[PDB]
């Protein structure tokens, strides 16, 4: 009955935003396991561009959250059939590269929550200061 | 076998700081029920000083971490033996008010993770621009 669910990111400065991605994730369907690959910092800055905290501070954060029963890290920055296989993956969680993945059937798409951000904390606090 | 614990704090921007201070009162013992505590806006402001998110917010976010078991929120500023009889509350976890509680047997120490935090980290932006 277990189904294995795999969702990748940068998750930088951990916020609600994340957290109800994961959630989502790991409520696709009743009896799961959450796998989270955290992506590592040379990739992100070459092809994303400026990671805020290391690759041991953002797994340590993901660490401490409800949803995630596994972490991969760091993880490939692109998804493989092969690396599928090796974990055991039935589905990967997302908000065309994906093509492949539609195609067979898993993926799973998962929405995003604007305005929650810590970007857009900051601001808050400085609106206080005109 | 079961121990209640009650934590209660701001939890504004939670961070890595928080989560281990959390995880330190969830692992006091085998057995444990984590009741974690929210101070309300009007009385944070009025006592301690500004806070960044609302109680909705900061409540939120504290549902997302793995060792949190249960909210009160908002929490009273100050626990009462009243207090503590209500929930069946065994033991405090914090970081002479609670001269009480330790005369009790009730007050169970955790400590603080200096530097990571919300702040700190945007700091870590700034020096980027010199």
């Amino acid at each position: 009955k277990n189904v294995v669910i795999y969702a990748d990111g940068v998750y930088d400065m951990l916020h609600l935003g994340h957290m109800k991605q994961l959630e989502q994730a790991k409520k696709l369907f009743e009896n799961t396991t959450l796998i989270v690959g955290v992506t590592s910092d040379n990739e992100t800055k070459l092809f994303k561009g400026q990671v805020v905290q290391t690759l041991e501070e953002r797994t340590e954060t993901l660490k401490h959250i409800r949803w995630v029963d596994e972490i991969i890290s760091p993880c490939p920055w692109v998804v493989t059939p092969e690396f599928l296989e090796k974990y055991k993956i039935d589905y990967v969680a997302h908000d065309d590269i994906y093509a492949w993945l539609k195609r067979a059937g898993k993926f799973k798409a998962t929405q995003r929550t604007e305005g929650v951000s810590t970007t857009d904390l900051i601001v808050r606090i400085l609106k206080n200061y005109e």
